[PDB]
């Protein structure tokens, strides 16, 4: 049937591994409870990071979740772009599904909140 | 029906946002003048980068298109190759579609016309 | 019909391209032969280069396999990790396809042998 991409997007505080898995895992699981996403129905994952983060490839935590063992990952670097969020992994996750195109629900955790689509700057967060 | 990628590239004279947005923009609205590709329909979209741009992400205008705004998007940077095509912008575009592999218009402006294939289904088709 | 990815990664001793082309090529051609992959079955291709290469595309394997040219191919370059396999070239190739996704066969080839599940482990035996 109809296939649909599902993007979420999240940051760490350092390049290390133990904190690219952490956040890469939590923003693959909360993808998947809000998408209800089972492994077997995903068709692909794409995972970027900026080139700021060396220790790990994202994809090992996709790939140690238990059910995600067949789940075909692979990542990339995210475009250098002066001005764009540092520290940052990316998603584009491809499922099978009959969900609209405009309830599918994309993920942006961290400091990645900022690229929320629904969200305009606050210009007096104060008074 | 099926699945299908459609890919594009354009190029811009200078690493700024208006060209980047322009052009990327102009590449979109010719692969929908030329495939009828309702936003609806589109998968999930890929565009990358040469690492000689850096102003804006080339998303940003597929967020903004009108009708566009639930299209998946992210952004990659392209290999740097040794006489690769400079200031270049690609796309993947992931569509539901019953147009054959075949007939999918690819698209390739600007200085970006250099990459195309100059295929012959004419002769293809016949021997 | 469902859509599944199929991933392949492989290495040359040089960034040529005609090491690149050979043994992309060679890694296409095994990947086609263990999944009966048919190129109008073929929803794209992605490819990524890591950053040591820069000779060709390694894309171009694709666009000059006999039956191929159609097919929607673009490439992009791997996250830099520290001590990541160094020459490689990495495939997700997207499928039409009624096979499991556990049965789906990925390739790993030259020095990406060590990305194969069964032995990326097998020097925890040894240190």
């Amino acid at each position: 049937m109809m296939i649909r991409g599902i993007r979420g997007a999240t940051t760490v505080e350092r390049d290390t591994e133990e904190e690219i898995l952490q956040k890469t895992k939590q923003l693959l699981e909360k993808i998947i409870e809000e998408n209800h996403t089972k492994p077997e129905d995903v068709v692909q994952m794409l995972l970027s990071a900026t080139p700021d983060l060396h220790a790990v490839f994202p994809a090992k935590a996709v790939r140690e979740l238990s059910g995600w063992q067949y789940v075909p990952v692979t990542c990339m670097q995210e475009m250098d772009v002066t001005g764009g969020l540092k520290k940052c992994i990316r998603v584009m996750m491809t499922v099978q599904t009959d969900v609209p195109q405009d309830q599918i629900r994309h993920v942006y955790l961290e400091k990645a909140v900022v690229l929320r689509p629904d969200l305009s700057l606050t210009k007096n967060t104060e008074l």
